[PDB]
């Protein structure tokens, strides 16, 4: 699985880890991440994240 930066703050999601926190356990592909999720550190949407190649 790939990781996904937030394009406005940094922040990396790195699906290994997850954001169990918020509710997304480690193992969980970016599109999966229910559609509500907000960036932990400074709270955009998905939809400001990029795939990480
Ligand atoms: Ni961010």
């Amino acid at each position: 699985m790939k990781k996904y930066t937030c394009t406005v703050c940094g922040y990396i999601y790195n699906p290994e880890d997850g954001d169990p926190d918020n509710g997304v356990n480690p193992g969980t592909d970016f599109k999966d991440i229910p559609d509500d999720w907000v960036c932990p550190l400074c709270g955009v949407g998905k939809d400001q994240f990029e795939e990480v190649e």
